[PDB]
């Protein structure tokens, strides 16, 4: 008494890929109103099943995660962190959720604990500060300087930073060449990564010219040698009891391995090490591109900048600096954050995933191995579940009295859910949160009228939007 998903018909050899179309977050939103929370396409020859409803999704991914963890073994995966990634391989086994509980430990103990270099603070609070204050001097000399700017440019290096910090101990100015190289220079990896990228599908288009995966093999290249060059000098400045950042943490770990008797081989020194990176990689993307869209919201909605402002100036005022302590305080912050996260849903897939065995959902039988997308922009533009999905209201978070509206903020699904939710999840919530707070405190970002500025996603696993060189910022009175 199981069926198959439904789903519309496909072209026999190349299936549902031109119904994608550049826009598959639109287009299979569309086609689940049809066919509802679990549909079935077919990409080349490659059957995937599709996931939508916030039960539904949440049935799968948390009453069933273990069903659905898996990922499916695409090409271009293999070309990350050298076809061993914790978060991208097929793995999804025990050697998997080791790395995962390593990676965890690795960011609570340098996030979210204490600095010793502070009792007040932990060491996010105070690498986002440091680097809230660079940044905002930075912008200044821009000023100064042509009198507006391209913010992606700056925020992209502030917020690596801090990523950097944690992981690597070290930290960029904002002109260094080999860092703009690495995470500001033909970044296209969220673009080839996105759900439904034909060349993981129509094996020619691998071996064609293709400028998009040449580039995406160099960038990835780049980022493992990064890793490479850091790992090494890590090791050659090892200091036994002080461990100073991630890389040290995971260094410590190979250490204590070699002295077991019976050392798990498949666990090997470099999954162990390379962890690191897709730390660095998740981080350094989301966060520049959730507070780039911030950003882009501000200086649209004009409206949204100045009540922020007021709630700052009412809550803490202009005499000191913000701290992550006043984010329970400050909700209309949380409605902006928040409506950010839905209205962009920057992230509009998760990573795809696959059935690590045969299972069944809503009646529907998925056999062991079937590629699963899971399509969280439609969750948060549903037009059942928000009343102008299309609109940018922050206030649709707020109450009468004005305080978050908890139920209805627990509908925005942008980090997963279940055995492959994001682990970045608070770092990212409070680094958004305290660079945004310091910031529109103390300045006003603008931009004139009469020039485009394009508001329109840019499909990929991350969808940025087109460079804007009309920033302005001025100090506030
Ligand atoms: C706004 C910020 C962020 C968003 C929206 C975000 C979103 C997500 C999403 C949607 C996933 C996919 C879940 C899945 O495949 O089922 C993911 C995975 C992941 N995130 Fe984030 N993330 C963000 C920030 C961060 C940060 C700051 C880090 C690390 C410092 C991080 C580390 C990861 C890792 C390692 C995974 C892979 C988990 C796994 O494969 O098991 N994320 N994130
Ligand atoms: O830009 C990236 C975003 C992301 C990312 C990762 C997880 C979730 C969302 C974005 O990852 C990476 C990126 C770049 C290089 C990477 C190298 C190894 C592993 C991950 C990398």
């Amino acid at each position: 008494g199981l069926k198959n998903p439904p789903g519309p018909w496909g072209w026999p050899l190349i299936g549902h890929m031109l119904t994608l179309g550049k826009n598959p977050h639109l287009a299979l939103s569309r086609m689940s109103q049809q066919y509802g929370d679990v549909l079935q396409i077919r990409i080349g020859s490659t059957p995937v099943v599709v996931l939508s409803g916030l039960d539904t999704i949440r049935q799968a991914l948390v009453r069933q995660g273990d069903d659905f963890k898996g990922r499916p073994d695409l090409y271009t995966f293999t070309l990350i962190s050298n076809g061993q990634s914790m978060s991208f391989s097929p793995d999804s086994g025990p050697v998997w959720a080791a790395r995962r509980r390593l990676a965890q430990n690795g960011l609570k103990s340098f996030s979210i604990a204490s600095d010793p270099a502070s009792s007040t603070s932990c060491y996010l609070e105070e690498h986002v500060s440091k680097e809230a204050e660079v940044l905002i001097s930075t912008l200044q000399e821009l000023m100064a300087g042509p009198g507006h700017f391209n913010p992606y440019r700056y925020v992209v290096v502030s917020v690596t930073n801090v990523i950097c910090a944690i992981c690597f101990g070290r930290r960029y100015d904002h002109n260094h060449q080999e860092l703009l190289s690495l995470v500001n220079l033909n970044n296209n990896f969220g673009e080839v990564v996105g759900s439904g990228n034909p060349a993981d599908f129509i094996p020619i288009l691998r071996y064609l010219p293709n400028p998009s995966l040449n580039a995406f093999k160099d960038l990835n290249e780049k980022f493992y040698s990064f890793m490479q060059k850091m790992v090494k000098e890590h090791y050659k400045t090892f200091e036994k009891g002080h461990i100073r950042d991630i890389t040290d943490s995971l260094i410590e770990h190979c250490q204590e391995k070699q002295l077991d008797e019976n050392a798990n081989v498949q666990l090997s020194d470099e999954k162990i090490i390379n962890i690191v990176l897709d730390l660095f990689g998740a981080g350094f993307d989301t966060v520049t591109t959730a507070i780039s869209w911030s950003l882009m919201y501000l200086v649209m909605n004009p409206r949204v900048q100045r009540k922020i402002q007021e709630e700052l100036d009412t809550v803490i005022g202009r005499s000191r600096r913000p701290r992550l302590s006043d984010r329970s305080h400050l909700p209309y912050m949380e409605a902006f954050i928040l409506e950010t996260f839905r209205h962009s849903s920057f992230v509009p897939f998760t990573i795809p995933h696959s059935t690590t065995r045969d299972t069944s959902l809503k009646g529907f039988y998925i056999p062991k191995g079937r590629c699963v997308f899971v399509n969280q922009w439609q969750i948060n533009h549903d037009q059942k579940l928000w009343v102008n999905p299309s609109e940018f209201l922050p206030e649709r978070f707020l109450t009468p009295d004005g305080a978050i509206d908890k139920v209805l903020s627990e509908k925005v699904i942008i980090f997963g859910m279940g055995k492959r939710k994001c682990i970045g999840e608070t770092i990212a919530r409070w680094e958004v949160f305290l660079f945004l707070a310091i910031l529109l405190q103390r300045v006003e970002f603008s931009v004139p009228l009469g020039v485009k500025v394009d508001m329109t996603p840019i499909y990929g696993l991350t969808m940025k939007h087109a460079c804007c060189e009309h920033f302005q910022m001025q100090l506030r009175s």
